[PDB]
């Protein structure tokens, strides 16, 4: 997976994800109401929203539970596997905030505004491995949260602590945690996004063959330190040369880079490891786009155009069929 | 640039490219029906179809020239930048089929039917630095050439002579040559698609991250050497483990991982170089399909449903206009 | 600066460094006998020396400071440069050991037998940014201790507190953290020291072009974390297919591989880095070998050959004089 | 194997090598003097030397076979593996000066004084698989050459003609040719020798965590592309840099860079390929300077101090004991 954060040339804030997995998890674009009282049958835990939710998630044993989505404060989260350095309580822990992990998006963006909101709510909370029916391992995950002032946050619970992380990075992708992420990037200062055309080796004179000399050494595979590695500096270089050209489309090219492609990414129990789908959201208006491995053409969710004072949720039909302009 | 050839899970054959440039041709989908005279006005040379081309292009000083097209019998042909090793005569020479640079692409669809068609007739060829109109220098340019027997060829000329290679490689990128690029794909051989999930370093255990630790080694930067080693592995690997799986949309997730992002790829004129536009062409249905930098969404443009016979140029609008699809 | 323990064929124990440094700091080989007291003139702080020890060092205002060494009882420690993430207080904290950066080194070897003893000791310690003399700013440091018994451990204080690693790895290096580099690692798991003769990319046969395709994708820079992947593996892989083959000779192959030579590593002050020397500790013999970037021949003091009961300390000369064997 | 040629600050000119191989070849270093007959007993073909030689090889039923070296004039030789392109005719060619694989050092060292007399005989050169004795295959090998002068020159026959290159890189390795490695120098035009100390990316401050930032993305393993770019390199930064500070140690810590280490590179046959020495010729005094894997003290043969009108080939030992200087 890999989380982005990208302001447009007229100051406004998407944030959204690619979605790295080998299977479909039921997924459909939910929308939740303000006061809705989800109830989770297997443990009678509740929740209520204050405001209403807007994202990609699926209704499991009657209870829905969120991959990525929004509020309509502008309120963004998504959360991406973390499958080595996590480690959650087996219950709940006396005196904190105990959120269930399944739980812990939607629990974000049904109670709080701002970042800093959740930032001072997180001080006291506590992510706990509570299934969500059965016994079922809940998935390893971190998340990034992103809001309308453009400042974003990583929250990693480890052995120690949960940890809250500024991100001045605007990027997330998976293990390991986040502050080695932060480090690994010193090690690519080198790099350059401006053509170097020539090398003088002596005797030898040495001539550029295309453009992109300037980057080479920038890391090509699809391991989660790569790919944010890629992420970091793509993004960069965009808003350094590029910051009045920013729009829609150049959130996808820049997660199309680090996009998994099939046949190429083989897990251990052979299968093809993809991009199922691409997310982005604009905070401020409230509307989800995305696309999928079959159909790339952006689809468009406004969760303004809905009843937030409605009493039930809504779902729209996740698009994988291939939508082509047919021109003659 | 990046060339790709590829087949489907139905036996038909796709061919296309990746357009990088930092700059508009004033560029559309040109359709050019049979026993059409092309006159250029600078020089009177001339030229009439045999067989009807569709593809991208430009109309230059009244005369079409191609970037990328397909013919009515499943012949493609895609011009790519070369702008080391490349070398043309300066005028015609004696016992020779001379070819200007600008109209090579057109020679090939134009005239014949099958790879094997132009491989015979390239045996004699050489092409020549004619301006199109003024004193214009010609883009330095080599070629890809496939048809719907799968298979492909490549043209370079250099200071020595004509160089026709056989492509099993099912790609191409840009300098340097294309013997130079297929000796780079043997310091590769190390890499795997199947993920490596451990390595006991001694009293040490290492543990895989993420997805994609068998790739690690992989370059990642956009220069032609590191694209067209991406680009290969990415399609052998899809064959080897998806081929019942391959159409369309497979083709645009291969490009896109070697796609130019804006401000990453900075030129020393201080633009960014971006992939304009990927073009996918079914050979056996004669259908042109592309998206472009500013909309992702795919269109087509069936050849068949033109009039062949027809006796006119006919030109269809170069999609730059973002199109989404609006749920609700 | 690298760092490396290795056990030979006979089940002896080596440990010792490269010094990567741009500048000369007055060293000499120092032996220190039992019951020596040290004095620094400056702050009248003492060191009395329960075992005899032997290392490269400076005595600087009368005072002698170690860069490595070993004492009689086969406790090694080696100090490198640590320029991040370092963190040392201001004064003595109450309540704690308080040891002065200059003097860490001496103090280890000079109090305790083994990395057991030392592990106990350092629980309540702490490193203080004490002057050696003046108000002279200390070097930035980590530590690398190791014993006869093949246990090796990291010392690094960070803002956080004194850190100290257990090191199964065998290796050290420079910025960042030992926890950093351990976990950077895991991006490796996908080596190989044996060869890949071949690779079958569908209709092209790729075939290796000499030896070594298995490692494609090791760091080849001077960096760091460069280094310190480069040497674990090195050592990994001779551990493993030549475990009776390790002597003397074989850490010095091992070092050279990560050594700096001049021209290609440039600091900021336009000075060459270099790989000064490189020593090699016998723990169980008391034997110091070096060689320096100027003499590659390697030159061996023996501790116990000295009268460890003396009442003097005995320097020994650098040798930076190249030695040859003239054979005719 | 590396080859390399190197001036030294007096104007004085070294050329050398690494053995890279997994085997003894029962070398020894030979001198042989002027007007000396070599006579192949298996064959009866023979050479009589016009000037004395001197370098590392072996003598195989009775005749000498060298691996490199140089004559009185101060013209060296260097035979490097050269697996694949590699191409002899398997008889002698009618109107071709015809050369055995096993006797083309020996033919240049033997009869030449100069590269630019070596470049004028090779025109009409063949290099032909003539075995030295039985029906034995000669190594697959291609030569470097340089004088006094120094130019230097790169001997490598393929399947189309003897190629005889200029050298302006002062360095060779192995396979694939000459033509693709200096090709594949310029995909490193990015390359810098002085440190980069930060780079800004956006909100977030980057700082080098040590030395080495520049050369990021050099290739570290020990393949013959990967070892042609870091003694490329390597040279190159020393000349700029420290061209006043070049003298015979300087070679060898080049060389040590590329250097193979016991146990990590592992042939099909698992055995540990290993730099089994270095050698270095001052071509003007005709000194042969060399260390071997396990002993790496410098041992001196000059060949001026032997008879050059002597009657016999005199051989020294090769030096495998290490050797110590003991300074207590
Ligand atoms: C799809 C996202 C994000 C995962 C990722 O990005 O790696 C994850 C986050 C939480 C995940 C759910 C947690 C509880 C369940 C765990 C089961 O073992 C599989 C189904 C469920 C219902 C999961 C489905 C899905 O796998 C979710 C919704
Ligand atoms: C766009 C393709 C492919 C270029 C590439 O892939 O790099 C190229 C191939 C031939 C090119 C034309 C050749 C003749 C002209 C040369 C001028 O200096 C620029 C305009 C023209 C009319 C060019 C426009 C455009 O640049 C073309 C059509
Ligand atoms: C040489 C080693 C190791 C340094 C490294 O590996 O990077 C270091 C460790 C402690 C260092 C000493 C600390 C105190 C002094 C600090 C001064 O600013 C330079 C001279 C002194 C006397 C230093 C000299 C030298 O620089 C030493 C002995
Ligand atoms: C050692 C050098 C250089 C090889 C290299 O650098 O890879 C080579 C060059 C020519 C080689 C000789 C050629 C003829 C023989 C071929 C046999 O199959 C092995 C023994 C002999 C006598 C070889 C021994 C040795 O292998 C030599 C002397």
């Amino acid at each position: 997976c890999t989380g982005l954060a990208l302001e447009t040339k007229d100051g406004l804030h998407l944030f959204g994800r690619n979605m790295d997995i080998e299977y479909s998890f039921n997924q459909s674009i939910i929308f939740i109401p303000r006061n809705f009282k989800c109830v989770n049958k297997s443990n009678k835990k509740e929740l209520t929203t204050k405001y209403a939710v807007l994202g990609m998630g699926t209704i499991f044993d009657d209870y829905p539970t969120f991959a990525d989505g929004m509020n309509e404060k502008g309120l963004g989260c998504a959360g991406l596997n973390f499958p080595v350095y996590v480690s959650y309580s087996k219950e709940d822990i006396e005196g904190k905030t105990n959120i269930p992990v399944y739980n812990f998006l939607l629990w974000v963006l049904a109670n709080f505004s701002s970042v800093e909101e959740v930032k001072e709510a997180l001080k006291n909370a506590n992510i706990v491995d509570i299934p969500i029916s059965e016994n079922i391992p809940n998935t390893t995950l971190h998340w990034m949260i992103s809001d309308i002032t453009g400042k974003s946050i990583v929250v990693e619970q480890t052995k120690e602590k949960l940890n809250v992380f500024d991100n001045n990075i605007g990027v997330l992708t998976n293990s390991p945690t986040f502050d080695w992420h932060v480090a690994n990037l010193n090690q690519y200062v080198g790099l350059r996004y401006n053509q170097v055309p020539e090398f003088k080796l002596g005797d030898q004179s040495l001539t550029a063959l295309g453009q992109g000399t300037g980057l080479v050494g920038l890391p090509g595979d699809f391991t989660p330190a790569s790919r944010f590695i890629r992420v970091a500096f793509l993004r960069d270089a965009m808003i350094k040369n590029d910051k009045d050209s920013i729009d829609l489309i150049e959130f996808f090219h820049i997660l199309n880079n680090v996009a998994m492609v099939r046949g190429s990414t083989r897990t251990v129990e052979e299968k093809s490891d993809l991009t199922q789908y691409t997310s982005c959201m604009c905070l401020e208006k409230g509307i989800y786009y995305y696309n999928t491995y079959e159909n790339n053409q952006i689809n468009a969710i406004d969760m303004n155009k809905e009843n937030l004072d409605g009493n039930e949720i809504k779902t729209y039909k996740y698009n994988k069929t291939l939508s082509i302009n047919h021109v003659n």
